[PDB]
This record gives C-alpha cells, structure tokens and sequence, in this order.
C-alpha cells in the first residue's frame, strides 16, 4: 500500500472569499491549534506508509489535517466559515474511527477538539 494524494488546496476555479470569520480561522484558530502541545500528529496528512498503517485509507476516506486547512486558508480555498469548520471537525473524526477510544492519539485530538470549540464559540459575527 501507498498514500494518497493529499487533499485539494488550490482550485483556480472556485470562487475566493476574505470574511472576518475566516481570517479568524486562520490568524486565531489554526495558529492556537497549531502550536498546541498535542499538534504535531495533526500537523500533515497520516504518513500510513511510514508510520505503518497499511490499513489507514482503507478505512478513512476523507482524510484531513491541520497542515491542509493551513493552506486552504491561506489560499483563500474556502467561500464560507462552516467549510473549514467541516474540515477540523473530519480531521477530529477520522482520529476517532480508526484509533481504539481511549489511545494516546484520542486523548490528544479530544483535547484539541475542546480547544477548537472554545475558539469557535467565539467566533466574531459575520460583519
Ligand atoms: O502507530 C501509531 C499509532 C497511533 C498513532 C500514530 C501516529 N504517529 C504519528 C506521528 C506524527 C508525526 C511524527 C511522528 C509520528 N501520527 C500518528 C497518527 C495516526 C493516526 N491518526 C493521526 C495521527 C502511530
Ligand atoms: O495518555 C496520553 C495522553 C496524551 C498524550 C500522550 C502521549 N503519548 C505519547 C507517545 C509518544 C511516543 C510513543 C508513544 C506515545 N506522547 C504523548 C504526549 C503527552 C504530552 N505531550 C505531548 C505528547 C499520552
């Protein structure tokens, strides 16, 4: 088995959008996560060839992670707030489909996760 392709970042033909909510996303949100202690796993899409996880893609079929989300916003990939939103929220998900509850790995993405509602909920109005 091999890895694929990491997901889309760029896409000339979708349509760009600059909102105070993404830049939020970006400048507080994805900046918080990343430097937190439990970020470095998150921090790219699962190497399941060298971490050897041959069963990885066979299970999880929408793979995502916070290097991904990175350059979807800084590409200005996304239209609206609830797309990158949808984007960690996989990311927790799929950590939680393949890993065994409880596993160090879960333990890290649900402490991420909590940080992550905590900075969404305070995510500035559409203005
Ligand atoms: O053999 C295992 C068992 C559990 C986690 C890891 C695991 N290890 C790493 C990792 C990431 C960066 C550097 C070194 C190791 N990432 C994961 C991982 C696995 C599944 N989902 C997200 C991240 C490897
Ligand atoms: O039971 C838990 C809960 C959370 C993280 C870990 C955890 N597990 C590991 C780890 C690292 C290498 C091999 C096997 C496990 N590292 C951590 C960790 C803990 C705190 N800060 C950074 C990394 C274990």
């Amino acid at each position: 088995s091999m890895n694929p392709p990491p997901p889309e970042t760029s896409n000339p033909n979708k349509p760009k959008r600059q909102t105070n909510q993404l830049q939020y996303l970006l400048r507080v949100v994805l900046k918080t996560l990343w430097k937190h202690q439990f970020a470095w796993p998150f921090q790219q899409p699962v190497d399941a060839v060298k971490l050897n996880l041959p069963d990885y893609y066979k299970i999880i079929k929408t793979p995502m992670d916070m290097g991904t989300i990175k350059k979807r916003l800084e590409n200005n990939y996304y239209w609206n707030a609830q797309e990158c939103i949808q984007d960690f929220n996989t990311m927790f998900t799929n950590c939680y489909i393949y890993n065994k509850p409880g596993d160090d790995i879960v333990l890290m993405a649900e402490a991420l996760e909590k940080l992550f509602l905590q900075k969404i909920n305070e995510l500035p109005t559409e203005e």
